[PDB]
């Protein structure tokens, strides 16, 4: 169930997604709450008396709301943070009617712009909770954040790997007119996308062919929205703090990976092992920090078919405590300094 202390700073509560597997139709939300002393597993389900879907990709609180990405489902399920009942599922839909598939969400002001597979973000207001404008970027959009009034969105070109092959470029969308003004090269197959200090967005490539390992993060300055760096370091995900990166890389091939700390200006590895105290992960399959606290948070997957565990790491690689079967492969954490009315 747990191991360690189980305890935060400054935080209330952290919402764990799990995206199960692919058409098991069995995503799922968990809740550990700090005040309380209580985790709870299946905290859309038991508030809502339904599933939250297939592939669960993407979770933030923002204003009084969290917002679920559905990927299979094709759906962003909208819940009121206080109460945790759904307050709205937004069907994501092709002009045709299919499913756009989408993939990851950021937000600026009181709208929220989500991302889809099928090369568009959508824009949906906070309020009223309706599809506002689409605007194309490149193919298969895989994640987006915001930096100077502007979203930047990954075009992985992920699933034309058999096709016309991965995709190559950062898409820019100038937030005030919606409309996509560039798409900034950066490398075969974009990933995750984090803002930064000094108006940096930072992305991993992740290669023309995933089971290779050519993965590189990228650093893109938001003034010229031009490359202003390419690492050299096998970066696959990462979380920053600062001008330090937090990452992780994987093989799939050999299931040896690599957990370190990573200075952004020098671009050199400060600990070569993030992880001090000798604790094992075998498939390290998110990283993120707690912003309130400023702990890293990774999750293990074990082997994709056994649930997997939430472990809370101090910034020196001690491990704080570990939730252990919080679902089915927890792929996100999320931090709240005000409990829940829940
Ligand atoms: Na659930
Ligand atoms: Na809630
Ligand atoms: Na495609
Ligand atoms: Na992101
Ligand atoms: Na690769
Ligand atoms: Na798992």
């Amino acid at each position: 169930e747990s191991n360690g202390d189980v305890f935060e700073t400054g935080t209330a509560e952290m919402y764990i997604l799990s995206e199960g597997l692919f058409n098991q139709n069995n995503s799922s939300l968990a809740r550990y709450s700090f005040n309380r002393q209580r985790c709870t597993n299946n905290y859309f389900s038991a508030n809502n008396q339904r599933g939250l879907g297939d592939t669960a990709n993407d979770i933030a609180i923002y204003g009084n709301k969290i917002y679920v990405v559905v990927n299979v489902s094709s759906t962003v399920e909208v819940i009121d943070f206080p109460t945790g009942k759904s307050i709205r599922q937004i069907s994501m839909l092709r002009d045709n009617g299919s499913s756009r598939q989408p993939r990851a969400i950021a937000f600026d002001k009181d709208k929220a712009y989500i991302c889809s597979y099928d090369g568009t973000v959508a824009r949906i207001d906070t309020t009223s909770l309706e599809i506002e404008e689409i605007v194309t970027v490149g193919r298969n959009a895989e994640d987006i954040c915001v930096q100077n009034g502007k979203l930047y969105v990954s075009n992985s070109g992920g699933l034309d790997y058999s096709g016309p092959g991965v995709d190559t470029t950062v898409s820019v969308i100038d937030i005030t007119t919606f409309k996509e003004t560039k798409k900034i090269e950066v490398g075969p197959n974009p990933g995750k996308i984090l803002p930064g200090l000094e108006e940096a967005v930072y992305v991993v490539t992740r290669g023309t062919d995933i089971e290779a390992g050519d993965y590189h993060l990228v650093k893109i300055d938001s003034r010229t929205d031009a490359v202003a760096i390419t690492y050299d370091e096998k970066v696959l995900s990462f979380a920053i703090d600062g001008p330090i990166a937090y990452l992780y890389t994987y093989d799939y091939q050999t299931k040896d990976s690599a957990n370190k700390v990573f200075d952004l200006n020098a671009g050199t590895v400060i600990r070569d092992n993030f992880i001090t105290d000798g604790t094992a992960i075998q498939t390290p399959f998110s990283i993120q920090l707690n912003p309130f606290s400023g702990n890293i948070y990774i999750t293990e997957a074990y082997n994709y078919t056994v649930k997997g565990d939430v472990l809370c790491f101090n910034q020196q690689g001690q491990l704080q405590y570990r939730l252990n079967d919080i679902g089915l492969n927890p792929n996100t954490v999320v931090f709240s300094d005000k409990a829940s009315q829940n």
